[PDB]
């Protein structure tokens, strides 16, 4: 099937200003994107805020004032902090979105008329924070902003209530086989792995049905009415999840602006996600939930869901109050956008709650994209080795010319199997193992020393190495997609050539093409001190 490849962000809760967990989830969608345009496919990414809800809406009335403005405010935050982090995302929605709840009361019709929906009770405990429905297995003891003691989430640790009332709940617990089904028949659709066992001993277990809808005073109105039952709002969830469908339906203008929803998913060719990015704690929503409701509704199931973990700068957790903050845009002010992204892509996999420092941050900074990248391109496009400012015309390769030759020709169909899984930090290192092989091939050939004693052998030499770095910079586009476009001005790289699955062929730019401009004292990255 050809269709518009489908890559989506969790949509957030406004009831606080956007940080790193949310540009870092937002930023994952956005390199997958990416990939895959600069591999020539059409791509449609999509973020956004989750903007009702109990917790949103007493966000909101902590802060005093209405709802409305309060999610519009908020929303305004993260639109203004994603465009600041230079995303190409292709589209923002947010639940508030008219179209959006239009979309909400077409699947609950359609949950409905399958018989999915009935009127029952939930009688249980419940975290507003998590908007989470809970087992007794789930709490325990704790303490509440007083310190006086109550219940908590295991899985998260804010206070739980117990909820008595009439709601209308999804008959979950019919598709538990369905659900493994498609687990078992799609061994790669949950990622990394451990959290598709994790979910497929989850349902095993076995399933409850689930509250799919509240009564209105206690979401103090603020959601989308039930349709034909004005007393009852629809799950904060199922609200949330809709969006992804929303998404694959609305046609936006070049401002970014939606302007139709059609009635039908396939006229716009995106639906269904083809990877939904999430944070762990969000897990059983995408994998168990909304699954179970696109089955209900004869909607086609994702493709994947790879779920990541949590951050902690110095090892501990972010807050403002504890005194540990990581603020995306003031590190990337002090040390650079791309460089960021490399790092937050590059020090942890998915399976692993990373860790921040300065230290380690300009460790990598420096090692990496500094000595190992940045020094290398600088060289080849030098004056000194490069001495005509050109792309040379090999002469005949070494068994060594060859070996390295080799590992170019490979690397992108074992960056694009890392990309595709994806484990992004894989692809990154798989990159750069190609690039510290580069720069050893150089300390060998001493390509300096070639420059004045042998000519024709330095035009392979140099050759070669202007090749590695092209293959490589393309490959890493995704991950610095600004210096990547610097590195292609240097090489003299044209346009055309900066993209598509031809041009990571080994030899695509052709010998004679003319290297960029120089400047003064340009450079790429520039080394940062210790302390
Ligand atoms: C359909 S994704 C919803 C995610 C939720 N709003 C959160 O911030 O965790």
């Amino acid at each position: 099937v050809e269709k518009v490849f489908f890559v989506t962000s969790p949509i957030y809760y406004v009831n606080a200003a956007p940080h790193i967990g949310h540009v870092y989830s937002t930023l994952i969608t956005d390199v997958i994107g990416r990939y895959h345009r600069v591999k020539g496919e059409r791509v449609f990414a999509l973020t956004g805020t989750d903007e009702h809800g109990q917790k949103v809406a007493e966000a909101a009335k902590q802060k005093q004032v209405s709802p409305y403005d309060f999610t519009t405010a908020v929303a305004g935050e993260f639109k203004k902090c994603f465009e600041q982090m230079d995303y190409s995302i292709d589209y923002f929605i947010r639940t508030t979105n008219e179209q959006h709840k239009a979309v909400v009361k077409e699947l609950w019709t359609k949950l409905e008329q399958k018989g999915d929906i009935y009127l029952g009770r939930y009688e249980g405990w419940y975290s507003i924070s998590d908007e989470s429905f809970l087992t007794p297995q789930n709490i325990t003891d704790g303490v509440d902003k007083d310190g006086n003691p109550c219940k908590v989430s295991l899985e998260s640790g804010h206070v739980v209530t117990w909820v008595s009332e009439e709601n209308y709940m999804f008959r979950l617990s019919a598709f538990r086989e369905r659900l493994l089904e498609w687990y078992h028949a799609n061994p790669g659709c949950i990622v990394p792995e451990f959290r598709r066992r994790e979910v497929i001993r989850a349902v095993e277990k076995g399933l409850p049905d689930l509250s799919v809808s509240r009564a209105r005073a206690t979401l103090h109105n603020w959601a989308i009415p039930v349709p034909g039952n004005p007393d009852h709002c629809v799950y904060v969830w199922l609200d949330a999840l809709t969006n992804y469908l929303t998404g694959s339906r609305l046609r936006v203008d070049e401002s970014g602006k939606e302007v139709s929803l059609v009635d039908d998913f396939n006229e716009l060719e995106r639906f269904p996600a083809d990877v939904h990015v999430i944070g762990k704690d969000i897990l059983k929503f995408h994998a168990i939930y909304w699954p179970a409701f696109l089955l209900s509704a004869g909607l086609p199931l994702p493709k994947k869901i790879v779920a990541h973990g949590w951050w902690t700068k110095d090892r501990k957790k972010i807050s403002k109050s504890l005194g540990n903050v990581f603020d995306p845009v003031e590190k990337a002010e002090e040390f650079g956008y791309d460089a960021l992204k490399y790092f937050l892509l590059r020090e942890s996999g998915f399976s692993d709650d990373g860790d921040y420092s300065d230290k380690n941050m300009i460790a990598r900074l420096n090692g990496e994209l500094a000595d190992t990248l940045g020094n290398l391109v600088m060289r080849c496009t030098s004056a000194k080795i490069n001495v005509n400012g050109e792309w040379p015309s090999p002469a005949a390769y070494t068994e060594e010319d060859e070996s390295l030759i080799q590992l170019i020709k490979d690397l992108p169909g074992t960056a694009d199997h890392y990309y595709l899984i994806p484990d992004i930090q894989k692809a990154i290192i798989a990159v750069f193992d190609v690039l510290r092989a580069i720069n050893a091939y150089v300390t060998d050939m001493a390509p300096w020393k070639l420059v004045k004693t042998d000519p024709e052998r330095l035009r392979t030499v140099l050759y070669i190495t202007l090749e590695g770095v092209r293959v490589t910079t393309l490959l890493l586009s995704p991950i610095l997609p600004r210096k990547s476009v610097v590195i292609f001005d240097m090489l003299g790289v044209p346009e055309v050539h900066r993209k598509g699955i031809e041009n990571f062929e080994f030899g695509a730019v052709p010998p004679g093409t003319r290297l960029g401009p120089a400047v003064e004292g340009e450079v790429l990255f520039s080394k940062r001190s210790t302390e």
